[PDB]
């Protein structure tokens, strides 16, 4: 749609769908992009988003933490998977839900899967999870192995998000 | 089509079509851009839908309540659903209905597999008869009981149920 | 076409084709535009459809009652359906068809589910009746019965009926 | 197309399909447009139509007739059926045909289940009969025989017949 | 929209085959090529593998009727109407380049217009049409148009379908 | 949309089979930078496995019918019809990139017709012989068989004049 | 469209599998590039799974031949001629994000493969890749045949990136 | 292959929409049980919302044609042609189920040609005013307008003979 | 082809949504069953979401036409007209299984709607589940205007079935 | 299978557009037939609406080529070639049913067969043999031939294209 | 295939795919026909399932538990969901996994997802699990909130089968 | 195909494609049928097959090992993967392949979601590699390198890597 590039005037990004390949290329492209237009201003990332691939989803998040402007993540609807772990890797002070949003943390190509597991990415997104929210690896680790859903509070409660934007 | 983007110069968003994601990120997006051309101008939000998922409903529900204009909603023929919420959720005084208009809060019983799981273990069909309870001033006894029945409304029932401020009479 | 955006320019709206949900999301969307540009002038919608859903048909009456510019309506072709209610719902003195247009008025017995049901329990064919009768100055008696059968009308015909004020005169 | 939006500029109009709804509301659509431009200046109709719905035809004629420029048609390639209803339908002294453009006002029996009962119970076949019959100058016998048979005509033929009003001679 | 760039500099690119949609496309675009201006001539780059002759003699009139001589350069390919229209172009500015095939063999046409063909014995006419504008006898291209015999660019303006090959200067 | 803004530079890309559509879209964009600037010579970028020789030939004519120079550059691979391309370019001006692949195997019904009866494969084979320098006798044997030379291979035949060291 | 605006500031996304048209589209617009400013150099962001050798070698070829150093950068993923042309930007301009994964493992149209063969092409890739990283064409050899992720510390101790990207600017 | 088993029993399901397809279909079969056995009847169950009067009309005149009495059963609905054919069984042999909906009325190119040329409408309306016992006026009336009528209704009326009452 | 194997056995499978279709095959096989032994019971099994009251009434009228008893069996699920097919079983021959879903809610082709609102067969549907059950139009009329779903157990004591067929046999 | 099992009868249906498939299909059953048995006749059921005459033509031929009588019997629709199949059965032995409509306008081909059939003027052959099957001269099969005229199965059987309309016997 | 039905002249079902209603109502009849064959002879069922519906998988479970014939249950390749609750529901004694079967508990149209939710299934199917492997509900309910995957031999221990089949 | 159940008849099974779960359900339904036919004589599996899914390829490993006639495997064309995990699980001493035959064991690195999660916690690659190093006579830490790299072998070179027995010669 043409909103989605007036949006793009105000530094947003709506990332509101299930994440692959094209969609990390094309939101990477957009936080590149915004870097270009200006270093120093913030960039607002939406998500309503089901998950995804990990490499892909790791694409991103490499990239949020790369470029110079601040990210703010702001969950709208749901955020499972790596929707969740974009989420928890917004600009610290700045990640938020919106009241009636739904996080959950479980973490569910061919050539991909395959990278996945012989350079133990599940350990990687386990321990940046844990530094991002302040748990312990343990719990981590056993609340991304069950379908515990958190509401925006919960989340808040446990280092997801820092703050529920209130209407 | 173009007809959209010309009215969305007028602050005017037509929700005319069954909730799902894509439709709730559309939705959210041009009210999020309207806030961002606009913070203080009131914006009005059409609504003829039959409904759909109670995820991508309470993503634009949020939204609404979020931003900073008052978002007027306009039932034009039909709202049942998270239509009928959507509608109730408009700024209050600034909720409205043609004369002809349907509407049913019937929340049946549209979304994903993941959305599913997440709606009945955090129990939002309960939030939702809660904020339908606070926004029509009904008890959540009555809602809950016509949250789960078949019952179409006027568009004077629904002014009469709360669900609207005022049917727009010619 | 392009040619329905210059055409929205000189405040033209075609309906061409059977009434759905996206039609009418699409003509009251070009209603409220033209609205927006401007609330003096009047509209002009040309009519060629051989009908479809009540409820998509009466969000655009509704519209076109609402607004405050004067919507003509011209009958080019044909109009069977809600596109002869349509037709007839135009401004006072301002409803016209074409010397070889062919206009209907059968209601038949396009719309989804929960629309069907809606009408049913609202009783929107009664309704229908009566706004033709109050529009071409027959009795309800006679609308019933006429909207009952088949009888399709000449553009004289449909003047005489009331459906019309005037056939245009080449 | 780019080229009939240029085209429409030097207010001319391509009827180069079968006459459909869609085809019918496109062309009329062209017609109003055209007048609202200008109220004065004439039109030009190019014909390349094997025919089409009566209803469609119809709606496409009345529009012609109802706006003030004169339209002038002018066949290129075929006009069979509605096409050549239409051919016939333009301003008088105005309707060409070029030299090896084929014409034929057979009527057979594009339109759907409404528009064609519609057709029998208003009786539009007497009615083209009796159109074409005024425009071209032949009685109702004729042209209801003709309506009834598949008789292809050159445009020399078509100009004897009184379907156009004169063959566009090469330079 | 390189073809319609190239409409700037009055050239037309016929470069398929020739039904009805392209025929009302080429014809649009002489149309309006004459609009802008009606002495400068045109272009007619024509690779096509033939077509409907219906389509094919809308094309030729159109090209007959309009003031702007119209230039017709082969490229590639021109069989059936493709190599008719080739030879319809502006005398002595009709061209192919040296590698061009040409085939003057007449072998798409809808329901409607194969009717009119063969009542109007248009065949008859295409072979009127292609004797006067290449010299030849109409017992030659009577034969000829039954045959499928290939020419050479070279062999086409010896058999008077063109006026020159275009020899490209070294580079 | 890069291949307009290409065009505003005078650049060409072949990046695909050559069929008709394609011959259409090379000729038509030859003949639109000829009448931009007849003087200005063209960048024709070849990356094709071949295609019809009619297309091709519409191309090729083309080519040579202009007033500017046609630079050719293989990038990828030219066989076929690609690499008689390549070879058509102006002379001094026919290149390929070091990892380029080049192969002169000559491998619709109306234009299959036409290339038997004209006899096409004797005009493609005395051009090439013409513009490589190499006997008819060599390009006959080279067309018929699979042989597929290195940019500098291509050099030494005389399909191109340079191979562009990095 | 989003590309679009990038080019502006001289960022190619090379976000597929590489085939003849994915290749045509990043020669074209480094040769856009070229001609908008020949001295300022271009960044190419990889995260590709890989593809024909053929189109690599044509992207491989023209980021050689062109005068801009050609920085690559890979986010997510390079398998194949992926990390093939990952190895083959400027030198110290090789980049991969800390969460990239690369591999070197070279798999095993019709007329493409035959050329590959014949001509030997698994062969030069090897000895662009020996080049390039400062492994002996024993050890590339070897490990193009075996499937062998590497993290983005890894490539660059192997020498297929100069820098891993640390999270900051 | 149920409907194979029940041909055996002469047991003919027309449960569609009647097209050509159909009709061809439900001739064959009629004209099959005929072959089989002349004098024993045939039963055809009816659940149709309707279809082309042509493809009716040669059902219509195959039913009347063939030796066998056909047994007409309404089972959920007949409407249009469906309603026709319902009418159209041997007499007093015509029935439907109680809870069956029954429509008479009357809602390819050169079918529709024939159908108004012939004046078809005419022959359907007097055909159903001489097998109903009702006048051509009240056929004319009642095929122009939507009246659904019940099982008890339909037997009142002279589509059926009797209601099978469980 | 399992089916006309089970047929054989006087067992018929409604197991899909009730169509025209559908609904033409039960009758079919009911009348076939008949015409094989108008003495032995036939074994109806449901498991449907419902579907077509028009489709559903013709297989209704067909069951109760027939000489043979017709027991029902719902498997799994049985809403709309498949549960209304369920409690018109031969009287003390309707069951369902331990954990089989019964819904009586009445949702809300085109010739098809306008009859069922003319002649009125919603309250045609509700006359018949009242006289079949023992509820009161009453309360049929409100349970099929709001969802409400039934375990077996729940169903037997509304009245839907007679017996919940105990694990055994 | 139905139809195979219709066939033990000596029965064929022809009940849909007569193409090539079609003829192909019921030239095969009618030489099966023959092969089965050459004495007992045949009992060709039509409702067609028309279509090839190369293909109708085939039917025909073998019709007349095989032993067995071919009795015809018009159910529902006759149209085109369906009518000339019709008119070609047996003499004494060519049926419709009393609400079967019959129409002999010869307005489905492919393309070689069409250039085949004005060459060898295929359409004179049809007129010359309706004209011998009916006793009607060929001035009125030509005549009725080009316009759409619909017979009744009596105004069929008047006019000779049948030779008995089917009365049924009343139950 | 024919294949198929050739193996139910030998009282073998094959549960080879994802349990929908089709799935369902197909098991359900060569259930219902091999008892009609025979009330007496056993059936064996062979299942290599990823799991499915719950509704369509309580329709086979019933119908197992309600005709005579004893129906051994044996795990090939995997099961996953309502497929491992199946192989659970097997006679007991006659519960088996090949050796490299892969056992999963953990469980993941709109008018059955509602009946589930309001009638409570998923309570349903932990209790009947938890009768049927004699582990208590709370560890069900655990383990069938988490994604751990057993063994043949781990699934025996757990009491999901009687026996790994030993080649 | 007609042909596969005529040749079921000669205990003969097919195995001429990639293994996915559809291929594994089909081979595993042939090797049962063929033991309750007759569980003394043995079957032949022929081999012509690209690999497949782990998952599924171990359920026809599994079946094969678990029935009680031997089953022979001959690679004919190509075994690699899977394929070739199961032409090294025939009977002893019955384990072939014709001349031109090309035979790989790399296990890379055609199943589902669901099926490669189960892979890699139960660490099924362990157990591939450990069943070839016990069936070929390899050490594990050989097995481990070589289904780690691409190296094709030739049908003497498979029987000299213990996946065969004998090179059917003609």
């Amino acid at each position: 749609y043409d909103i989605y590039s007036r949006l793009l005037k105000d530094r947003i990004i709506m990332l509101g769908s299930q994440i692959d390949d094209n969609v990390a290329n094309s939101i990477v492209s957009q936080l590149l992009f915004l870097q270009a237009q200006d270093s120093e201003k913030d960039i607002y990332l939406y998500i309503n988003s089901p998950g995804g691939s990990v490499t892909a989803g790791f694409a991103i998040y490499d990239t949020i933490q790369h470029i110079k402007p601040d990210v703010q993540t702001i969950c709208i609807g749901m955020a499972a998977s790596m929707g969740s772990f974009l989420l928890a890797a917004g600009a610290k002070g700045k990640r938020f839900a919106l009241p009636n949003a739904e996080v959950m943390i479980h973490q569910p190509t061919e050539i991909e899967i395959a990278a996945n597991h012989i350079l133990k990415t599940r350990e990687k997104l386990n321990r940046i999870l844990s530094e991002r929210t302040g748990q312990s690896i343990e719990k981590i680790q056993k609340d991304t192995d069950r379908d515990n859903f958190l509401t925006a509070e919960e989340a808040k409660e446990y280092g997801l998000i820092d703050e529920v934007m209130v209407p």
